[PDB]
């Protein structure tokens, strides 16, 4: 499969297990090859890869160039077994690693390569970007002697990001008071089949949260429904932080007849269905009879844990007045847990300023204490701003339409990129995002186009054979 | 009376001599009604005070399907005479609302009365009571009294602008009670917020306009989350003027120890942060800090904690955008006025859906609020939205009036605010319902204008469909 270099090199990073914290094998690889050829080869304190090569010849006096790219993939410690689907390559029941090693292998492409006109040359391999961009946050500075970074981690043809949103963690915990349980019944209320999505670049759509659609039931049930005598006896929901969830359930202990909340149930699935129907094709809920704990919510737990909830802040918060068609600032809650004696709800803000993270960290705040639990704040990064003029992305831009025949699209992404963190430690060097189309990353579902892998090595290269003069 | 098409103008100028805000519309119903009578035409009201006037088809017009043509009588008053007059191409009120709304829609209806060149067919003109206060007049409309089988709703206000669609709304007051201590703080200032845009709070909540309160409630709570060692407490907080306008200025009353420049610190940050955020959006933003007499009593610390957290987290805005619609909001809330009243804090909002169950979502986010506060949510002039129909026969027709009229097709949309066609069509399901309507701006602002060429070609849009409307 052509590019060769690309591709051999992608086969060979599938080989070497990798995941966001197993990053050492892969690391330890690629230093000893650069090595080989009589790269310069770098590992800072915090693990981060430098591999160094001089400019080809006629190359010499042209700004020094860094393609940076991330170590590690996401898991959701043993090898990648990919293969070609039709003009796609995806792993067999797994993640597949083309975020980021297409944009990996491109770099080590350019670095095995006799034929390729280049500048003076770093590539930099950052650690843990997938689980706190523990690389970004830890670069050594005044290290990179690079004028330019060439970031390879967006993932859409045609598309040169400039700029991304910056992220924080927050997680609410809210206390369980319980008492002991002496009703007739103990039932699960179930919400299934919602599509799901990333956090941030689904965030706009008509997407739907199940944590946040069940808490919405529940509250409505409390709320019109008073002579249903219940309580919770747990709830949960979700998975990962920055997925949004596509499952929930909450075990609900009651008198009187199961009728009561059957209908309850099927009128609010009736209703949710008329307002989502193209949207959620596949939301399913059910009730589903369960053993019965012998100790549950108390009834003041049960109305703070779904009032909180259902009034839980989620989703666009703001939209950008400045760029266009781009989220300024979000939240979503991607899990629920019921633990020992807390409620435990676990949430990405995301922003494009950082004074819209912190806004969202007061609603939660506000939030906690009226309902008397608490927020912790922790994984806080920047965004990426847009640049005021780059020089990168002139070149960037002439490049592309070049080899597409039609122009390509400037935007700023509503996810997390290194950039932010980079230019954090690198304010001189002019920056930019590039990368062939990668569907569906985090997930099993990971495809990776294959004519946008040599289109981007077209982009690429011609880049590489243009950068201007000192 | 000057301008052209007369009748309707000199209409409309009748309307505006007769003072007719939206609980004060007898004088205008009666005159109207009287004029009718000496025209010979059959004129009615219902049991509300609707007015219907009948008159019968045109010569030739005679097998064509009978129309009722539907504007509402009051206007918004945000008893003494309006004062018009001419500035460019567009009327004003000397330093007042002008009614606009919805009296050029009345006009040409009674212009089409009074005409005797106009073909129509079997016509009615039905004026609607109250629909500025809760659509009174639409709620309590008599049915099976309507013989029309086509409607065309006169209160649009844009030009080559079609609406087939429209949001229901309901009123949601939170209250929040109010615990006092005697007032042993050292100084009192209040943080003045003004010069914010406002705006409809339907039309414009897509917008990226700011809402004086709740700017206000979001310095007040970082202050209280970021300043631990700042001893204050609340002695008032108010905000905004009118329920369905996005609220321009507020104020807080703070009592507080220790210097003054902490205080005026935290506010000179935060209006910083919020000059950024908000630069294309709200230029004239200011926050101010003014010193003020000391109060005997002033809010309990748990009671300033209580609603400065409650009314920051208050949803407000979009809580969402349609999916089987382009381009407009499916679901909104805003918050209109803020008041301290005895004992309580009183937050005073409408709620706006396309569908119904949206609206008792909302509902239902605002009773959780009020169960974690410890207050109170009543609900109130609840309405229902106008939902397109599958067809629409005089909607054809008025497509193609426009598009002839205009020269360019005009635009068919569904709006977020609040129009009769919901109830009206509740009331009578088989009549073929549209809007249309001259360019309005700044309806229930004083700065309310009508765009002059505007209700020239309303003008043939309306006469031209009347003209063609078709066999029965
Ligand atoms: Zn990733
Ligand atoms: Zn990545
Ligand atoms: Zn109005
Ligand atoms: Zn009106």
């Amino acid at each position: 499969l052509q590019p060769k270099l690309l591709w051999q090199w992608f086969d060979q990073i599938c080989a070497i297990p990798h995941p966001s914290y197993k990053e050492e094998q892969l690391a330890q690889f690629i230093i000893n090859w650069a090595k080989t050829k009589g790269f310069f080869a770098e590992r800072d304190e915090v693990g981060n890869v430098l591999i160094r090569k001089p400019a080809t010849v006629g190359m010499e006096n042209r700004k020094p160039v860094v393609l940076q790219a991330h170590l590690d993939m996401v898991p959701q410690q043993d090898p990648i077994l990919p293969y070609i689907d039709g003009d796609w390559v995806k792993a067999k029941g797994t993640t597949l690693g083309a975020d980021n090693g297409i944009g990996m292998a491109s770099a080590l492409a350019v670095l095995e390569s006799n034929d390729i006109a280049h500048p003076e040359l770093e590539v930099l391999l950052t650690m843990t970007e997938e689980r706190g961009m523990e690389g970004a946050i830890g670069l050594r500075p005044n290290w990179l002697r690079s004028e330019i970074l060439i970031n390879t981690d967006t993932e859409e043809n045609g598309e040169i990001y400039i700029g991304c949103a910056g992220g924080e963690n927050a997680d609410l915990e809210l206390p369980i008071e319980y008492q002991v349980n002496n009703f007739e019944h103990c039932y699960q209320v179930v919400l299934k089949g919602l599509r799901g999505g990333h956090s941030g670049v689904d965030i706009h759509t008509g997407r739907a949260n199940a944590i946040k659609v069940l808490l919405r039931f529940l509250a409505e049930l409390q709320q019109n429904q008073p002579h249903f005598d219940f309580t919770l006896a747990n709830i949960r929901g979700g998975s990962i932080r920055n997925a949004i969830p596509r499952e929930s359930v909450a075990t609900l202990v009651f008198n009187g007849d199961i009728t009561v909340l059957q209908s309850a149930v099927q009128k609010f699935a009736d209703v949710i269905k008329a307002e989502l129907a193209l949207t959620e094709p596949n939301l399913i809920f059910t009730l589903e009879k369960v053993e019965k704990p012998q100790q549950v919510f108390s009834s003041q737990c049960t109305k703070n844990i779904i009032h909180c909830l259902n009034v839980l802040p989620n989703g666009v918060v703001r939209n950008s007045d400045v760029i266009e068609n781009v989220v300024e600032t979000s939240l979503s809650i991607g899990v629920l847990k019921t633990e020992d004696n807390f409620v435990r709800s676990t949430m990405l803000v995301r922003s494009l300023i950082e004074s819209g993270k912190s806004y969202v960290a007061s609603l939660l705040k506000s939030l906690a204490s009226l309902a008397q639990g608490n927020i912790n704040l922790s994984g806080d990064y920047p965004g990426w701003e847009p640049q005021s003029h780059s020089d990168i992305l002139d070149l960037t831009k002439t490049i592309y339409a070049q080899v597409l025949g039609t122009d390509p699209e400037i935007k700023v992404i509503h996810a997390g990129l290194e950039c932010g963190l980079l230019k954090k430690i690198y304010p001189t060097i002019d920056m930019v995002s590039i990368g062939p189309t990668i569907r569906n990353a985090h997930s099993p579902d990971e495809k990776v186009h294959i004519p946008a892998v040599e289109t981007y090595w077209k982009v690429l290269t011609g880049i590489l054979a243009h950068i201007p003069s000192r």
